[PDB]
């Protein structure tokens, strides 16, 4: 079964639609000229001042998560501001019911999601040149020097290096089936090769992210309205619902590609009952259909940690923790991230728990899903 996994890309939009037909350039114009209406704080008056339009007219796939990132990043706009502290609490129903009816037939929330601002939000300037920083744009920003370009991307990148192991994931589970050791060891030291490469592509967030051009800028317009001081019942959608809904902001906890490794591993995550497993397992609904799918897909699966476990084979062991301790190194590389472009920058702000735009208690969280991937490794059986 298909689940709109591409072999160049992954779980990335393979080569997004770039701008919408000519009906929707009411929305174009102001997505695309957005740190130019924000600076000026003319932003929330044209959106109101706008008309309701239509969404029939939207012909395929790649038109329809284009106008998600369009509308998305508006809305994002429209409440958050100028993104001081003044904040609409309420979205205009010219805006709110045809976002609100595209969002419903995606089977997404009516708010930026990864699939949104990250897998759909780039462009290679030459078509012929293969995938690299240097070659790509991003099609939409917030403001100017929010290092929107260095941080989605990087983003991207991180995503398509991790990818390349998707395709040895039926390799995987037919060497199970099959019961053929040395394919099984081949297989696994082949996906741990793929995240320590990732690991190697995370790295050029430091030459293209500003830590405080992240914080007190694009952090902002990234977060949402859920666990949300300033918006504390949510958002009303106005002609959709009738009552404030609450949705969560954006995160990589959004991304199917860095799930499905704690899955294909048997690494729980989504087990136990805590905050963390809620957290993960909730953001699976701000995940795309197809790729929601495929990591239930990979749970209908026979355990990987199960077989490596009964066989008795140091080798296949060794190969298993390559994978589980490339995870781990991943993770506690994040939480260096989160160091440099959350928790010093935070410290720095003028006149108790910190919490991400997902809507976590982040440190907590993140030391929680480490200590779980950390409690994973074999060690000799
Ligand atoms: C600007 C740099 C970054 C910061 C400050 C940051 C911070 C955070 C925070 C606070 C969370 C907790 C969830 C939330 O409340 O939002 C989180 C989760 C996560 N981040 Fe990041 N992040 C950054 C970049 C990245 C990148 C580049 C990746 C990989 C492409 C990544 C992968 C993840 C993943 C997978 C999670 C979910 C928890 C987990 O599985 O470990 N992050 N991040
Ligand atoms: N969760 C991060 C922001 C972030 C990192 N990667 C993302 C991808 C998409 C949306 C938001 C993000 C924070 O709280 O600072
Ligand atoms: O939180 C660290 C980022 C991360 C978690 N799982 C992954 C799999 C591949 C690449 C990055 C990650
Ligand atoms: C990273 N969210």
């Amino acid at each position: 079964k298909e689940y709109h996994i591409d072999e160049e890309v992954g779980f990335a939009l393979p080569n997004p639609q770039e701008n919408l037909p000519d009906f929707y350039n009411d929305w174009m114009f102001i997505a695309k000229h957005l740190p130019d209406l924000i600076e000026s704080g003319q932003l929330r008056e044209r959106v109101e001042k706008l008309n309701m339009l239509s969404i029939d007219h939207l012909t395929d796939h790649k038109s329809q998560r284009l106008a998600r990132l369009v509308l998305g990043c508006i809305t994002m706009a429209y409440v958050w501001g100028k993104g001081h502290g003044d904040v609409r609490k309420v979205l205009p129903r010219n805006i709110a019911v045809p976002y609100c009816q595209l969002s419903k037939k995606l089977e997404l929330p009516p708010i930026l999601v990864y699939a949104d601002c990250v897998l759909a939000n780039w462009k290679k300037k030459d078509p012929n040149k293969p995938l690299t920083y240097e070659n790509m744009d991003v099609l939409f920003s917030f403001r100017d020097g929010d290092c929107s370009k260095g941080f989605f991307l990087v983003s991207l990148l991180v995503e398509i290096a991790a990818a390349s192991a998707i395709k040895v994931i039926p390799t995987v589970f037919k060497a199970m089936q099959m019961q053929e050791r040395d394919t099984l060891l081949k297989a696994l030291l082949e996906i741990a090769s793929c995240l320590e490469k990732a690991l190697q592509v995370f790295h050029q967030i430091h030459d293209h992210v500003n830590p405080k051009a992240f914080f007190s800028v694009l952090r902002i317009y990234l977060s949402g309205w859920k666990g949300n001081p300033q918006l504390s019942d949510g958002l009303v959608y106005e002609g959709f619902w009738e009552d404030p809904k609450e949705f969560a902001g954006g995160s990589a906890g959004q991304s199917s590609v860095f799930q499905c490794f704690d899955v294909l591993l048997g690494i729980q995550q989504t087990a136990g009952g805590g905050h963390a497993a809620q957290f993960l397992q909730d953001m699976r609904r701000y995940m795309p259909p197809a790729h929601r799918n495929f990591l239930c897909s990979l749970e209908s699966n026979p355990s990987v940690r199960e077989f490596v476990l009964s066989k008795g084979d140091a080798g296949l062991r060794e190969a298993y923790d390559a994978c589980v301790k490339a995870l781990v190194s991943l993770r506690s590389y994040h939480l260096q991230i989160v160091t440099k472009y959350i928790l010093i920058p935070a410290s720095q702000q003028p006149k108790l728990e910190a919490k991400g735009t997902g809507g976590t208690d982040l440190m907590n969280f993140l030391k929680t899903v480490r200590s779980t991937t950390e409690k994973s490794l074999l060690k000799e059986g």
